[PDB]
């Protein structure tokens, strides 16, 4: 199945889908570089309470994880797959997206993220208490700078990241199997023939991407038993289901 056309069909169409449902412009973040957090500015994050912060946290990354839901939607044969498995993938992928996603939004020159309209270091979320996961964030975009993806390997990773047929709970394994088997033939033929297969053995392992999102969770069950109704009333909704309806809302479209 699927010969060589077929194949760099699937990674212009992987990497159109992406285009289409990625947050900025890769342009859009390189040209705010210079536009850091001042000291002052910097100190007021500090300053911030911590329920507060990881409202407006919860927020980004459920706003984040939407456009990944739209870029699961746009890519070829998910739409085909059952709701169960489209859920089961999305559930476990979507964090995992954005983890990789946000490389992109990072600066290795002064170690900095794109964070409500400006550059900051870890520092600016002191206020969360998370430290460890701030710390394991900031070395995994380290870690993927390193590597000076192209929005075409950001695309096709990703893609993959989130086909992936080993998750739990997959009804019809085979048909997940099969399609990421294709976007993998994808994957590799793209990094082939434009001369870039030796980022395969510098790709981060799998468990990498597993220990960030387990950590997300423990450090989440942790803040809401102390803030029960902060995330009861001020998390939002999609936010709480994938980690704490939507979804098969937000897939019907
Ligand atoms: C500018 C733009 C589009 O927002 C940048 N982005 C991209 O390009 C990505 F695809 C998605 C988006 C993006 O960077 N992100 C979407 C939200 C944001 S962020 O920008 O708010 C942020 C960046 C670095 C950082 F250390 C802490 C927060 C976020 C929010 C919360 C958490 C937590 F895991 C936390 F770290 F706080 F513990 C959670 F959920 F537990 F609270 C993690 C992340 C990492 C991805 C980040």
């Amino acid at each position: 199945m699927a010969s060589l056309t077929e194949i760099e069909h699937l990674v212009q169409s992987v990497c159109k889908s992406y285009r289409e449902t990625c947050q900025l412009r890769l342009e859009d973040l390189l040209r705010q570089r210079s536009n850091i957090f001042s000291r002052e500015e910097v100190t007021g994050y500090q300053r911030k309470s911590m329920w507060e912060m990881w409202e407006r946290c919860a927020h980004h990354l459920t706003e984040a994880i939407q456009y990944v839901v739209e870029f699961a939607k746009r890519l070829s044969g998910f739409m085909e797959l059952c709701q169960n498995d489209q859920i089961v993938l999305l559930k476990a992928g979507a964090m995992e997206v954005v983890l990789v996603r946000m490389c992109r939004a990072y600066n290795a020159d002064n170690r900095t993220v794109f964070f409500e309209g400006k550059y900051g270091g870890m520092e600016l979320f002191r206020a969360l208490g998370c430290s460890e996961l701030i710390s394991s964030i900031f070395d995994f975009s380290h870690s993927l700078s390193a590597l000076h993806f192209s929005e075409d390997e950001i695309a096709l990773y990703t893609a993959l990241v989130l086909i992936n047929a080993h998750r739990p709970g997959l009804q019809e394994k085979r048909k997940v199997e099969q399609l990421q088997y294709n976007l993998e033939l994808a994957f590799h033929h793209h990094l082939c023939k434009t001369h870039r297969q030796s980022i395969l053995a510098k790709l981060p392992p799998k468990g990498k991407l597993r220990s960030l999102c387990s950590q997300h969770v423990e450090r989440l069950q942790i803040f809401q038993h102390l803030h029960p109704i902060v995330v009861q009333a001020a998390f939002p909704p999609l936010y709480k289901e994938l980690f704490s309806k939507i979804l098969h809302r937000l897939l019907q479209e």
